[PDB]
C-alpha cells in the first residue's frame, strides 16, 4: 500500500538535512537501523523528523493523541496544537467522515540509537488506546491544487520543510541529487552519495524544486520515483527528467480495392474483381520541429493476380467509374504514457494532399487501453477494418478514376494522425489509487511538454523511429533554469537505455559511434557553438559535456542504412549488403539458405536470380519487376531464396558446370514498382547488388 502519513527524517536537529523521506501505512512511524543500508552510519542518527497527512475517522468521538516521545513532540490537528513537548489527556472532538490535517514535529539531540522508534497512538472515549490504524491515515495532498476536502498545504503553524512545488520532495534533495530504494513495503528517498550509491548501480535523480513535474507532464516527480503512478507508464518515464506522454500513429496491414457499385448498374451478381495487397507502414519524421504524428504506407508491388493487367483492367474500371478501398489497421503507441478514452483522429491521404477518408473511433467507447509499446487492438486480437462488417455507418473510402491511377502509380498512402488523446489516469492521494480523471486532459499537457524538453528520435530498435523527450534547460525562461543540466550522454542513457560498461556508451551492444547525429538548424548551430567552446572537434568523445536545451531536435540513426526523406530505412552500402550475405548455410539448384541480419532484411525488396554462360551472357530467371519476392524467413530464422518459385516450379537447369549462378539483392530504394514508361515489365536496368556467385560444380 502507498497510503499513510508522509515522513521526513533528518540527521540534524533543525529540519535541514533530510536523510529519508518515506511513508508509513499506520501510526508506527518507525525506521529501524536495519532499513538504513543506503545511508552512512553517522547519518543514521535522526535528530529531527516531520510527519504530515490527514486523519479520517470512522466514528465520531472525542480522541486523545499521544506518541512514543511526547516530551520531544509538537503535534497539530488542523492548525490546533494537541501536543506540545508534554503528554496530556486533552480530548479533541472528531467527526465521522471529516478529514483533519495532521502535522507532527519531533526533535531530539544526540540520540544514542540509530534510526527512529516512534509511534502515534490515539485513545477513544472508552479508554481504548492503540497505534493509529492504516484505515485512518492518508498522505498529504501533494498536488498543484487542493481537493474539495484535502488542502494542498500543511498548517502554517510550526516547521515547514522547503517544498516549493508541493510534490513532496524537499527542495534540497531535488537540486543536490537523490536516490530511491525499495524495502519490501516502502520506498525510501535519500540524498545521493557517490561512494556508496554509484557502486550499487542506483540511479542518481535530480529534478526541479519549482516544477511539480519537471518534464511538465501530468505525473509528479515524487509520484514517478515512488511508483505512485499509472502502471502503464513506460519504465524510462518513471525518471523525473523523461516526459511521459502518448505518441500514436496508425499501422495499415493490408488493403482491398474494388469497383464501387453505381446506380446505372442493376447487376450485382458479377464475379469478384477486387485487388488485395499487403501493406507495410512506418511512422515517419520529416532535423524537423513538427510535433505531428504521421505514417506512410507502402502497397506491395509483388505479383498477386494472373496476367499483367492494369489495375483498371483487373477491376473493370472505366474512366467514369469510382473505386473503393477497405483496409485493416491498428493504432500504435510508441510514446511513454497510455490512452484511455479518446483515440486520435486520422486523415488518409493520397499524394500530397488528397484526403480520401477521416478515420475516427468512438469516444469513451474504447475496448482496451492503448498502452506504450503496444497496439490497439492488441496483436492477439483481430485488427480494425476501416469498413467493419457489422457497422452500417462506415463511410466508403472512394477514389475517382484519376485518383485510382495515381494510387496504382505511387503505391503509397499517408496517415496523418492528430494529438487528441483524451483524459489522463492520475494518482489520488486521498485513496492511493490511479483512476482516469475527467478533469485532466492530454491537450492541457502536451504543449508544455513540447516547449520545455529536448526531443531525441532514435531508430536503434528495429530501425523504427522512436521519439522521446527529456527535460532540458531553457536559458531564456527563468523557471526552466531551475532544472538540472541535461547532457546528451545522460539523455541517451535515461531515455533510451544506453549503458556504458567499459567507458563506451552503447545501445544493446552497439557503440554510440554506430549511429549518426542529425539536428534541426537552430540545434545544429547551438551544438556547433558548444563544441567550439569545448575546443572539441568530435562530438562522440564529449557527449558528457554537450548540454541539451528545451526545444532542441535530435535525430539518431543506425549508420548501416540509407534513409529516405521520411527517415525510413530504404537501403544500405553495397559492401554492407554483400557482407550481410557472406555466410551461406546451403546452396543447390533449388536456392540459397542464408543467415541474414534482421535489420538488413528490412531494407531488401527482393532478389534476382541469373545464370551466366561461358561467354558472359546472362539468363535472368525471375525477369519481372513484380517477381522479386522469392525469399522467405523460416522458422529457424534462416532465409531461403527460392530459385524454383518463378522457374515454373523447376530447379535451375545448368547446361554446363562452368556456368555461374548469380544472385542479386535489390534494396527498397532501388525497387521498381511499375512497368517502365515503354511498358517493359522486365528487370532490365534495376540497380542490384551481387550477393552470391558460384559455378555449377561449386553448388551441386
Ligand atoms: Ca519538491
Ligand atoms: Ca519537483
Amino acid at each position: 500500500s502507498s497510503q499513510g502519513l508522509l515522513g521526513y527524517y533528518f540527521s540534524d536537529l533543525n529540519f535541514q538535512a533530510p536523510m529519508v523521506v518515506t511513508s508509513s501505512t499506520t501510526g508506527d512511524l518507525s525506521i529501524p537501523s536495519s532499513e538504513l543500508e543506503n545511508i552512512p552510519s553517522e547519518n543514521q542518527y535522526f535528530q529531527s523528523a516531520i510527519w504530515s497527512g490527514f486523519i479520517k475517522v470512522k466514528k465520531s468521538d472525542e480522541y486523545t493523541f499521544a506518541t512514543s516521545a511526547d516530551n520531544h513532540v509538537t503535534m497539530w490537528v488542523d492548525d490546533q496544537e494537541v501536543i506540545n513537548k508534554a503528554s496530556n489527556s486533552n480530548k479533541i472532538r472528531l467527526e465521522k467522515g471529516r478529514l483533519y490535517q495532521i502535522k507532527i514535529q519531533y526533535q531530539r539531540e544526540n540520540p544514542t540509537e540509530k534510526g527512529l522508534d516512534f509511534k502515534l497512538y490515539w485513545t477513544d472515549s472508552q479508554n481504548k488506546k492503540e497505534v493509529i490504524s492504516s484505515d485512518n491515515l492518508q498522505l498529504p495532498e501533494l498536488k498543484q491544487k487542493s481537493s474539495n476536502s484535502r488542502k494542498k498545504r500543511s498548517t502554517s503553524a510550526g516547521p515547514t520543510v522547503p517544498d516549493r512545488d508541493n510534490d513532496g520532495i524537499p527542495d534540497s534533495l531535488e537540486v543536490e541529487g537523490y536516490t530511491v530504494d525499495v524495502k519490501n513495503k516502502r520506498t525510501f528517498l535519500s540524498p545521493w552519495i557517490s561512494n556508496i550509491h554509484e557502486k550499487k548501480g542506483l540511479t542518481k535523480y535530480k529534478s526541479s524544486p519549482e516544477k511539480w513535474s519537471t518534464a511538465s507532464d501530468p505525473y509528479s516527480d515524487f509520484e514517478k520515483v515512488t511508483g505512485r503512478i499509472d502502471k502503464n507508464v513506460s519504465p524510462e518515464a518513471r525518471h523525473p527528467l523523461v516526459a511521459a506522454y502518448p505518441i500514436v500513429h496508425v499501422d495499415m496491414e493490408n488493403i482491398i480495392l474494388s469497383k464501387n457499385e453505381d446506380q446505372s448498374t442493376q447487376n450485382t451478381d458479377s464475379q469478384t474483381r477486387t485487388i488485395s495487397k499487403n501493406t507495410s507502414t512506418s511512422r515517419t519524421h520529416t532535423a524537423g520541429f513538427s510535433n505531428s504524428n504521421s505514417s506512410t504506407v507502402a502497397i506491395d508491388h509483388c505479383l498477386s493476380l494472373a496476367g499483367e493487367r492494369t489495375w483498371a483492367e483487373t477491376m473493370g474500371l472505366n474512366t467514369a467509374d469510382t473505386a473503393r478501398l477497405n483496409a485493416n489497421i491498428r493504432y500504435v503507441n510508441t510514446g511513454t504514457a497510455p490512452i484511455y478514452n479518446v483515440l486520435p483522429t486520422t486523415s488518409l491521404v493520397l499524394g500530397k494532399n488528397q484526403t480520401l477518408a477521416t478515420i475516427k473511433a468512438k469516444e469513451n467507447q474504447l475496448s482496451q487501453i492503448l498502452a506504450p509499446n503496444n497496439y490497439y487492438p492488441s496483436k492477439n486480437l483481430a485488427p480494425i477494418a476501416l469498413n467493419a462488417q457489422d457497422d452500417f455507418s462506415s463511410t466508403p473510402i472512394t477514389m475517382n478514376y484519376n485518383q485510382f491511377l495515381e494510387l496504382e502509380k505511387t503505391k503509397q498512402l499517408r496517415l496523418d494522425t492528430d494529438q487528441v488523446y483524451g483524459n489522463i489516469a492520475t494518482y489520488n492521494f486521498e485513496n492511493g489509487r490511479v483512476r482516469v480523471d475527467t478533469g485532466s486532459n492530454w491537450s492541457e499537457v502536451l504543449p508544455q511538454i513540447q516547449e520545455t524538453t529536448a526531443r531525441i528520435i532514435f531508430n536503434g530498435k528495429d530501425l523504427n523511429l522512436v521519439e522521446r523527450r527529456i527535460a532540458a534547460v531553457n536559458p531564456s525562461d527563468p523557471l526552466e533554469t531551475t532544472k538540472p543540466d541535461m547532457t546528451l550522454k545522460e539523455a541517451l542513457k535515461i531515455a533510451f537505455g544506453f549503458n556504458e560498461p567499459n567507458g563506451n556508451l552503447q545501445y544493446q551492444g552497439k557503440d554510440i559511434t554506430e549511429f549518426d547525429f542529425n539536428f534541426d538548424q537552430q540545434t545544429s548551430q547551438n551544438i556547433k557553438n558548444q563544441l567550439a567552446e569545448l575546443n572539441a572537434t568530435n562530438i562522440y568523445t564529449v557527449l558528457d559535456k554537450i548540454k541539451l536545451n528545451a526545444k532542441m531536435n535530435i535525430l539518431i540513426r543506425d549508420k548501416r542504412f540509407h534513409y529516405d526523406r521520411n527517415n525510413i530505412a530504404v537501403g544500405a552500402d553495397e559492401s554492407v549488403v554483400k557482407e550481410a550475405h557472406r555466410e551461406v548455410i546451403n546452396s543447390s539448384t533449388e536456392g540459397l539458405l542464408l543467415n541474414i541480419d534482421k535489420d538488413i532484411r528490412k531494407i531488401l525488396s527482393g532478389y534476382i536470380v541469373e545464370i551466366e554462360d561461358t561467354e558472359g551472357l546472362k539468363e535472368v530467371i525471375n525477369d519481372r519487376y513484380d517477381m522479386l519476392c522469392i525469399s522467405s524467413l523460416r522458422q529457424d530464422g534462416k532465409t531461403f531464396i527460392d530459385f524454383k518459385k518463378y522457374n515454373d516450379k523447376l530447379p535451375l537447369y545448368i547446361s554446363n558446370p562452368n556456368y555461374k549462378v548469380n544472385v542479386y539483392a535489390v534494396t527498397k530504394e532501388n525497387t521498381i514498382i511499375n512497368p517502365s514508361e515503354n511498358g517493359d515489365t522486365s528487370t532490365n536496368g534495376i540497380k542490384k547488388i551481387l550477393i552470391f556467385s558460384k559455378k555449377g560444380y561449386e553448388i551441386g
